[PDB]
């Protein structure tokens, strides 16, 4: 990755969490990505290549995304390998969901070991949010990192990958040049949540008593 004119650098994300999470959106945003998506049978995952442009060049991102299989029961192996990166997602308005992120870490890392991982709570669009800010202490302990995410208002699409994406080619200076082409917003995040919200994370990052705060 150092050099130019080098061949494409494709990282395999495995996208997981609770079904109704709203997994499907989030993958769903990135236009060119469903226009390109592949339906692997014997799996029964979806990939979609999404891609991203750097500073440094393109990096692909093969998201696999589940046929709903997490809602009967886990997730084979077969899902999980040679995964290079890992986003767990979890409803904000769901408790239950966020009590499951540990379950879903642990199966993850039992098939790759640190990898880099972000967590993701969506649809904070939603105006009752449940689980706070507050109360996100699971990422301080597994060093992951969390961003607000809103599937419906492409709130923060570019966050989970530019995280990752620095962190697999190590160039902390890396950005997106260019945003992809994302599905219009379904509803609009209002600026002042969306403001009130990040202010929260930072408040207690710097440990103060709110949780994705101690993690920071």
């Amino acid at each position: 990755m150092a050099a130019q004119g080098e061949p494409q650098v494709q990282f395999k994300l495995v996208l997981v969490g609770d079904g109704g999470t709203g997994k499907t959106t989030f993958v769903k945003r990135h236009l060119t990505g469903e226009f390109e998506k592949k339906y692997v049978a014997t799996l029964g995952v979806e990939v979609h290549p999404l891609v991203f442009h750097t500073n440094r060049g393109p990096i692909k991102f093969n998201v696999w995304d589940t046929a709903g299989q997490e809602k009967f029961g886990g997730l084979r192996d077969g899902y999980y390998i040679q995964a290079q990166c890992a986003i767990i997602m979890f409803d904000v308005t769901s408790r239950v969901t966020y009590k499951n992120v540990p379950n879903w870490h642990r199966d993850l890392v039992r098939v790759c070991e640190n990898i880099p991982i972000v967590l993701c709570g969506n649809k904070v669009d939603i105006k009752d949010r449940k689980v706070k800010a507050k109360s996100i202490v699971f990422h301080r302990k597994k060093n992951l990192q969390y961003y607000d995410i809103s599937a419906k208002s492409n709130y923060n699409f570019e966050k989970p990958f530019l995280w990752l994406a620095r962190k697999l080619i190590g160039d902390p200076n890396l950005e997106f040049v260019a945003m992809p082409a994302l599905a219009p917003p379904e509803v609009v995040m209002d600026p002042a949540l969306a403001a009130q919200y990040e202010h929260d994370l930072e408040v207690a990052q710097t440990t103060a008593l709110p949780d994705e705060d101690d993690d920071l």
